[PDB]
């Protein structure tokens, strides 16, 4: 342990659907446009929830 400064979640906190890299703090969603498309939906990249297909 040295210079212990944990990363702060990108989209505030409430975006629990996002996961974050522990060292570089870069965030990616667990949910995807591929998942949503399989459900005949598309991803709302703000919340990373599946919404009506904007197509």
């Amino acid at each position: 342990a040295r210079q212990e400064n944990p990363c702060g979640p990108c989209s505030e906190r409430r975006k629990h659907l996002f996961v974050q890299d522990p060292q570089t703090c870069k965030c990616s969603c667990k949910n995807t446009d591929s998942r949503c498309k399989a459900r005949q939906l598309e991803l709302n990249e703000r919340t990373c929830r599946c919404d009506k297909p904007r197509r």
